[PDB]
């Protein structure tokens, strides 16, 4: 299809179907006025409402007054819908501001330093995100590079990702895409159409404590790079050995197809996916909606990629924070470094067309 | 989906329709054995072959030795071709190595200084480039990391770019592609049905003086960094006056439609249209073949956005030059800044599966 629908009890972007591309990006408040941010927030509103179904900004990009700045930048004139959702979250950092210090959800909780991190602090954090997710990368970017304007004065961009999953105009929608180190990636998730899956592991129920975000989610971001030529050098078995399912299929060892179910057993003791499983932690659950990176290549020759990991849970403290701490012994901590991090309370959606951004937390 | 033929009299990836991602890789060379260099290009050449037809290099991704690396690194199993085009160039220095000094061609012209360059000397220059274009991003990261590890010890990789939206056109008949300033940039290019108009500008003949390079091209690479915010902030008018065409359909300044000839006199005398086209420039003309970029933000609040240039033609002297040259008074040049430089010797095709990258020149 072309367009996905907007409004609605939740925001589009997370239980919807995972579109090609992606353009992330944090930004940080610069005003301490709260009826300022609340008159952004609307307009952004407005703004997402234009861009969701294809329409320009405002009054477009040409044919207002001549010496006047156009309302919207113009680079996505000509394309689609492309599939486009826009998704806003509030980082911790926010909560600092404009009184409301005593709303911060106990669910949205501070991560721990975990082993083997490497984080620059210039691309982590934020007090704002949003997430573009889209079929055309020019649409994502036209999006964020619009809102980032509209927001001049009252926010400002501190970091940037764009990334990649699989290209849907040449790849059947049912196949699982690969990451980076060539393993299939993707296999064992929550998807879409598990509606029960949903509410007992992604979003947030009212009696959880915190009202305001009954119908959200929380969203932890990993930048991760990979070790591409280290990763490069080691034998088909050891690959396969750090993961737990062979290369070609994705089958977990000693079973014959990739959605077979693993036998926890058969693999090492510090495979990657004997560590993740449920069953290793507790029956902990999380939904990955991640990306793949490449920005270029470093001082040395090497290859800046990597993924961009992006999980979604009803409570960081019952979903991200056990599994990761469960990988302290991961074999695959020699081909990959943290390198970014930041954690976002993901409000409820836009119900109708008079809702906006935030009105269950700004009131 | 499908794939372009990898074999003719010359490379594709230059008259071939522009595919939606490029992967751009310049490399040094690391070794003074020129038999080693040699065997390099033909297994390069062989890879190539593969990568392009959407099979795996060497014997696969799978299914060998458990306790060797496998020969291809797997991330583009189970995709289509995606239209992947792989273009090596040969940079000047190149050709200080090998007992080639006397063989660097006469058309392959160091470019001047020019008002306004910034060059970053570490994403500048390279002795050798592979253009990789295709439709799927993993597909032109799979056959730039496969080249780079099978050359390694003999190949560096100095500099890298990659574009995520193409901003240039090959076939007229299809939609013209915007740039992040909000214009179409590719209507008046040279198509690749053009065949009259590809033998004059773009491709080298035996006659021009360097018989190796009947078939090729050269290639001029400029990294150029947008001011978004300056631009942002001006009027609609101001930004239609830069150009000479309006931004809605891209019509000439006066006229209905994008296609429409333009009528020079009517724009400004530093319009970037009027100070560009052919009839400014007695009659030089260039295959222009660029895409956008945007590498984060620039640690000042705001997206960094730029555009990389590419500009191929039978002779650097009289394309990029005479052009470039006349565009020391551009209105554009408020808004942007050349900050990465290269230029390259682009050889003849590969005639058949007997044939080698370079094996014109070696
Ligand atoms: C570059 C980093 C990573 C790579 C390359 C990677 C790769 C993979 C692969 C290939 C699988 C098996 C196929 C599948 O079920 O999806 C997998 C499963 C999984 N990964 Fe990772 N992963 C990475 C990081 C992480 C992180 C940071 C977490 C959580 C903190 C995580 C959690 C999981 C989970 C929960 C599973 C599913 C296990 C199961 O239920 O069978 N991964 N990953
Ligand atoms: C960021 C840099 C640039 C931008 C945004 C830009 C934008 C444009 C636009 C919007 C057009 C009109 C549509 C078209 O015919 O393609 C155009 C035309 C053209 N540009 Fe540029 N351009 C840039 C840099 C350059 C450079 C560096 C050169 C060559 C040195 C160049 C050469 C041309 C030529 C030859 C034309 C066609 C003129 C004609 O024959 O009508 N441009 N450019």
């Amino acid at each position: 299809g072309s367009a996905v629908p907007f409004h609605g009890a939740h925001q589009a972007g997370i239980a919807t179907p995972v579109q090609d591309r992606l353009h992330f990006a944090a930004f940080d408040v610069t005003t301490e006025d709260r009826a300022a941010f609340v008159a952004l927030l609307k307009e952004w509103t407005a703004a997402a409402r234009r861009l969701t179904a294809g329409h320009a900004v405002g009054e477009g990009a040409y044919g207002g007054l001549p010496e006047a700045p156009p309302d919207d930048t113009g680079e996505a004139l000509g394309l689609k819908p492309s599939r486009l959702t826009l998704t806003i979250g509030f980082g911790p950092s926010l909560f600092t501001r404009f009184g409301l210090a005593d709303l911060r959800p106990e669910a949205l909780a501070d991560l721990p330093k975990f082993p083997g991190d490497n984080l620059d602090r210039a691309r982590s954090g934020g007090d704002l995100c949003v997430q573009a997710c889209a079929d055309d990368p020019q649409v994502a970017v036209h999006a964020i590079r619009n809102l980032a304007r509209i927001g001049f004065g009252k926010v400002v961009v501190r970091w940037s990702q764009l990334g990649f999953g699989k290209t849907s105009s040449t790849t059947p929608d049912k196949q699982t895409p690969r990451n980076l180190l060539g393993f299939k990636d993707g296999t064992r998730n929550i998807a879409g159409t598990e509606k029960d899956r949903l509410d007992r592991f992604v979003w947030a129920a009212e009696k959880d404590g915190t009202p305001w975000m009954t119908g959200g989610s929380y969203l932890v971001a990993r930048r991760i790079r990979m070790h591409i030529e280290t990763w490069d050098r080691a034998s088909l078995q050891e690959q396969e050995d750090v993961f737990g399912r062979d290369k070609g299929e994705g089958a977990p060892v000693g079973k014959a197809k990739e959605r077979d179910e693993p036998f926890l057993k058969a693999m090492k003791p510090d495979a990657h996916v004997r560590l993740a499983h449920p069953d290793s932690n507790g029956g902990a659950t999380l939904l990955r909606r991640g990306y793949s990176f490449t920005d270029g290549t470093d001082g040395l020759g090497r290859l800046d990629a990597g993924l961009f990991f992006l999980a979604y849970q009803r409570d960081i403290r019952t979903g991200f924070v056990p599994v990761q701490r469960n990988l302290a012994t991961d074999a695959l901590n020699e081909y990959i470094q943290h390198v970014g991090s930041a954690v976002f309370a993901v409000p409820p959606g836009v119900r109708d067309a008079d809702d906006w951004w935030g009105s269950t937390l700004f009131g």
